[PDB]
């Protein structure tokens, strides 16, 4: 009873295109290469079959609209998951200066119903910590909200 609209599917299908310079139905590591090139980046060919390899489900070479389809769920859905992150990361840093201090993640904390003191806070942040400054930057932060 669900999965993907006609109208997902056709934007799929656009984007498909821009990559299937030909029409043929592929996109091929030359094609890949037409693309990233015209976005600023120069791969070499053994980077180019890294990233079909990658996609290839059938090993045939190429990408047909179906492993494409499959390729764009996977990336999108972790889009989400990132946009999620980096969205409870700018709550809790309220200077927005890239890092988590003390001081910022205790406030969260009690207007999240947690009324902590400076040693539990110290403790969180210890846990966290990896680089040693008593602070946490969002690739800590990420590491925590994973799994510990
Ligand atoms: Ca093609
Ligand atoms: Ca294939
Ligand atoms: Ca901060
Ligand atoms: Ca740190």
């Amino acid at each position: 009873a669900e999965q993907l609209t006609e109208e997902q599917i056709a934007e799929f299908k656009e984007a498909f295109a821009l990559f299937d310079k030909d029409g043929d139905g592929t996109i091929t590591t030359k094609e890949l290469g037409t693309v990233m090139r015209s976005l600023g980046q120069n791969p070499t060919e053994a980077e180019l079959q890294d990233m079909i390899n990658e996609v290839d489900a059938d090993g045939n070479g190429t990408i047909d609209f179906p492993e494409f389809l499959s390729l764009m769920a996977r990336k999108m859905k972790e889009q989400d998951s990132e946009e999620e992150l980096i969205e409870a990361f700018k709550v809790f840093d309220r200077d927005g200066n890239g890092l988590i201090s003390a001081a910022e993640l205790r406030h969260v904390m009690t207007n999240l119903g947690e009324k902590l003191t400076d040693d539990e806070v110290d403790e969180m942040i210890r846990e966290a910590d990896i680089d040693g400054d008593g602070h946490i930057n969002y690739e800590e932060f990420v590491r925590m909200m994973v799994s510990k």
